[PDB]
């Protein structure tokens, strides 16, 4: 379990741990060892978060933090018990939906979701998006369902994208196991190469670090 340079060799950044719920790579184990890896490099803090989960609530995460993200953050704050001492488990935030989606970080989803009405071409890119994902599984969906997809992705876009607070804990870098559409689209961004509106809007040139790290 190693990084895919020398800032985290000095431990500069807090390392958030940016958990895919429900996809297969992040078993209890898995994640356990993410946690471990992030311990031993980080400036001070480890925050655990949900990063995707490819009516109860407004919000598709907020959704999902009380179906789920409770139970997952239950079973982990057992294992780490079990496996790290208590000066280890000290250190580590478990960041919830509700942490991170203040009102600086609403804001930016606003953004996100007025340019998803009001601009086709970014409608359109997004909507794109969902369907590389569900061409892979085997079940299908239809348009409503895809469009409102691609609005549960910005709402989660920001946290991958600028550095925001988990319970007044700046965390600069994300640990997550392998490259994806999502990274790839986030770093064009962060870039301007794509959408340059959106680094002008909601973007402040303190990007977010993604550290790809797995076994």
């Amino acid at each position: 379990m190693e990084l895919h340079k020398n800032d985290i060799e000095l431990k500069k950044y807090n390392i958030g741990v940016a958990i895919s719920l429900g996809n297969k790579w992040f078993s209890i184990d898995n994640i356990e060892k993410l946690v471990k890896w992030s311990l031993l490099h980080t400036k001070e803090y480890v925050i655990i978060f949900i990063a995707d989960s490819i009516k109860l609530s407004d919000s598709h995460a907020e959704e999902v933090a009380i179906r789920y993200g409770r139970n997952l953050f239950i079973k982990i704050k057992e294992r780490v018990s079990l496996s790290f001492s208590q000066d280890e488990q000290a250190k580590i935030i478990y960041a919830t939906w509700s942490d991170i989606a203040d009102s600086k970080y609403k804001e930016k989803v606003k953004y996100l979701y007025n340019l998803y009405d009001k601009n086709i071409n970014f409608k359109n890119y997004i909507e794109n998006f969902v369907k590389e994902w569900v061409s892979k599984e085997k079940r299908t969906f239809n348009n409503n369902e895809i469009n409102k997809f691609g609005r549960y992705i910005l709402e989660e876009l920001p946290e991958l994208m600028v550095q925001v607070k988990a319970r007044g804990v700046l965390f600069e870098a994300y640990v997550y196991p392998y490259k994806t559409r999502i990274t790839e689209f986030v770093g064009l961004l962060q870039k301007g190469e794509i959408f340059p509106e959106i680094k002008t809007n909601i973007l402040d040139n303190h990007p977010k670090i993604f550290l790809e790290v797995r076994e």
